[PDB]
């Protein structure tokens, strides 16, 4: 059978918050068949759970949410969690965000890597897509389509300079092209109008040229930091990969974005949820 995976050992990494600017200490640790990826506030008295599921989400990022308690920043730790199949994992935090680390999945894949991979005598599910479910927002659109594999394709057409007056496009089919090597390690743009708006009000203190591509009305400031040709919709790609596995388990369909973001994200899951003709949960025999 196609078995579910766990972590074989501890990890105990260190990073700033995005929002907070301070250390945030992150544990990742094995857990039990069926559980998900779970998120515990261990600065909370008494610790507090929440597991990564689409219905658990409450901007410019994804936001998990139980009652007045949240974990922010979730998209690239779940990115890698999706990219290297670990379906069961308890992620520990001093701190109401997951650090920003480099901005990107990349050190999560490196942590994952490290921590190795252990096999558990459980039948690991699949979300295969039945037919078509699409949802839509002005000019942004977010769709599911049967296909048998998985595929992550998104467009965008921003009229911002940085991008030369030409749409960008990129498609991934995870059975040739590698997560690790062609996604893992996009960061995404950050245009100096939004973070200096933000900086001024005390927020987005952990952001910068470590964890973010900086734009400012014209033009990329640090294009030795470029690590792909095409690396503003490779990180739309690594987020969405993230966003998909709040659904609770990998996806057997493709993935269609057009400007789309986390919030559409989240209202595809919601709509795919809802249309229970549109999926069913599948195991292989090899
Ligand atoms: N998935 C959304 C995302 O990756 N956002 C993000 C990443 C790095 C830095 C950042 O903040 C800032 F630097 F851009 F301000 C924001
Ligand atoms: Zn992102």
């Amino acid at each position: 059978m196609i078995k579910q995976r766990t972590l074989k050992n501890i990890i105990r990494a260190t990073g700033v918050g995005l929002h907070s600017g301070e250390k945030v200490y992150l544990t990742l640790k094995p857990a039990p068949v069926d559980t998900g990826i779970v998120f515990s506030r261990t600065d909370l008295d008494p610790v507090v759970e929440i597991p990564a599921r689409a219905e658990n989400v409450g901007t410019m990022s994804t936001t998990l949410v139980k009652g007045d308690v949240k974990v922010d920043t979730v998209e690239h730790l779940l990115s890698a969690m999706a990219g290297l199949g670990i379906d069961n994992a308890y992620v520990e935090l001093s701190a109401s965000e997951v650090p920003i680390m480099d901005g990107s999945a990349g050190p999560f894949v490196f942590l994952i890597q490290s921590a190795g991979l252990q096999e558990q005598e459980a039948a690991k599910k699949f979300i295969r897509i039945k037919r078509e479910v699409s949802v839509e927002e002005g000019d942004k659109r977010a769709v599911f389509v049967p296909f048998d594999g998985f595929k992550v394709s998104f467009e965008i057409d921003f009229d911002h300079p940085v991008f030369r007056g030409r749409t960008q496009q990129a498609s991934v089919d995870f059975s040739s092209t590698s997560f690790v090597k062609e996604v893992s390690r996009a960061r995404t743009f950050g245009f100096m109008r939004d973070i200096e708006y933000l900086r001024s009000q005390n927020l987005a203190l952990g952001g910068s040229v470590e964890n973010a591509i900086v734009v400012d009305e014209n033009r990329v400031l640090n294009e030795d930091g470029l690590r792909y040709e095409d690396e503003f919709v490779k990180h739309k790609i690594l987020d969405a990969i993230g966003d998909l596995y709040l659904l609770g388990n990998s996806l057997i369909g493709e993935f269609r974005g057009f400007k789309s973001g986390h919030a559409l994200n989240n209202q595809l899951l919601r709509t795919l949820i809802a249309d229970k003709d549109a999926w069913e949960v599948v195991t292989f025999e090899d």
